[PDB]
Parts: structure tokens; sequence; C-alpha cells
């Protein structure tokens, strides 16, 4: 995240820090996720598609700080890992730029529920806020183009919706930014999502609801002039997220 404020897992409960295990026994960051259920967490492909192998992945519910330990967190290994198979990405653009972890810790369960372990709701079919609508985005991701590192602690921040004709414009994205993509940004250009943000929640409420709308997907940079945040539009996937969730 550019800009915006530290934050703690209570503030974003539905927050989930996907890790992966390397062998030699080296755990990194990979990526953000939202938990749709308790046994469900929902991501972006392009964070998996490289190493689609299910076991090698470490979920974390509960949890504020990087690689530090959070009272109350809970840790899970992925029971299933669902990539969507039409995804693609062209030099920009990742399409279809969404994922299903199945989640189980190690005695078989799925999350129990807590103060900082929350579920978050899936909007319903083409019901998307209006362009100009503020909504949130949290994560691990770095707070600035520059750094090689990410945060110790999540962050999170606030966007605006921006509209499809607009993210069309010749000096944002033209014709790449597709109906099943949402763009938001700052204003001002201030504050965006960034590398290492991908896979997590855009949250927006929505007749009084906090409603999972979008999910960090792609763009050009970070927090540049007329170029947004590029968002998985989640009221598009609602048959597909059914379909891969009723198992
Ligand atoms: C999400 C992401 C992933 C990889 C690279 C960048 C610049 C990314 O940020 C683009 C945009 C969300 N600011």
């Amino acid at each position: 995240i550019i800009g915006g404020e530290f934050t703690t897992i209570e503030n974003q409960p539905w927050f989930a820090a996907i890790y992966r295990r390397h062998r030699g026994g080296s755990v990194t960051y990979v990526c953000g996720g939202s938990l749709i259920s308790p046994c469900w967490v929902i991501s972006a492909t392009h964070c998996f598609i490289d190493y689609p192998k299910k076991e090698d992945y470490i979920v974390y519910l509960g949890r504020s700080r990087l690689n530090s330990n959070t009272q109350g967190e809970m840790k899970f290994e992925v029971e299933n890992l669902i990539l969507h198979k039409d995804y693609s990405a062209d030099t920009l653009a990742h399409h279809n730029d969404i994922a299903l972890l199945k989640i189980r810790s190690k005695e078989g369960r799925c999350a129990q529920p807590s103060r900082t372990i929350q579920t978050i709701s899936l909007p319903s079919m083409y019901n998307d806020p209006q362009f100009g609508t503020s909504c949130e985005i949290t994560g691990f991701g770095k707070e600035n183009s520059t750094d090689y590192l990410y945060p110790e602690q999540l962050k999170m921040t606030v966007v605006k919706l921006i509209s499809h004709r607009e993210c069309q414009q010749p000096h944002y994205y033209g014709s790449e930014v597709t109906t099943k993509m949402l763009c938001a940004a700052d204003p001002q250009w201030k504050t965006d999502s960034c590398q290492g943000d991908s896979g997590g929640p855009l949250v927006c409420s929505l007749q009084g609801r906090m409603t999972l709308t979008g999910i960090v997907s792609w763009g050009r940079g970070c927090a540049l002039k007329d170029k947004p945040g590029v968002y998985t539009r989640v009221s598009h996937f609602l048959p597909w997220i059914r379909s891969h969730t009723k198992e």
C-alpha cells in the first residue's frame, strides 16, 4: 500500500496473509486474500500460477504483522488450490485473475470466527457501487515502488471507484481494461495498492453492508498519474465462485 495508514487485523478481520514455503525451510509472503466463508479464502490466480502446488502454501487469519505472531492468529494449510481455467496475462492486464483456497488447520478444521477473524460478504450479481464511491484496500504490499521489502505491519487505505468510461481513456488503459475489471485510485494519485497487495480485498460499504467488491489484480506502477489500481470485479464471478465452492 502506497500512502494510507498502518492498521491492525481487528479492523480488517477477513484479511488472509498467504505465504509459500521453499525447499530449505524458508517461508516468503506471496499475496493477500479474503475470507468469504469459514473454509474458503478468495485471492488472485496470478499469485499462484507459476507454483500451483497447494502443499507449498500457508494461510494465516487474524494476523497483523508479516513475520511475527499475532495473538488470536490461526494457521492453515491449503486443502484445495483452485485457479481460474481462463486466467491470462497480457503486458499489463490480467484476466480472470481470481482464485479460491480451501483452508484447513492441522486438525482438519476450517476457520473459527472471533474478534479478529471474520468472513466478508460477497456482492450480488452485477450490483456494484457507483463511480465516485470510496472503498478500502488492505495489504502487506510495498509502501514505495523503489522498496524491495514489504512493510512489517498491515496497511490500509481508501480509494475511489473510477468509471469504466474514464478507465478506458487512452491515457489510462484504453481497451486493456474490460467490464470484468474495476478501476480505483486516489484523485490526487497519492495512495494506491502496489506489488505484494495482489489477491487482497477492495471492500465497499454497499447498502449498509461491507462487501468484497474487488480483488487487487494489476496496474501500471503504483500511484502513477492516470494509472488506477485494477481489480477483479467479484460480482462478475459469482457463478464461478459458487460452482467451485459447492464441491
Ligand atoms: C498489484 C500489483 C502487482 C504487481 C505490480 C504492481 C505495480 C501492482 O500494482 C498495480 C496497481 C494496483 N498499483
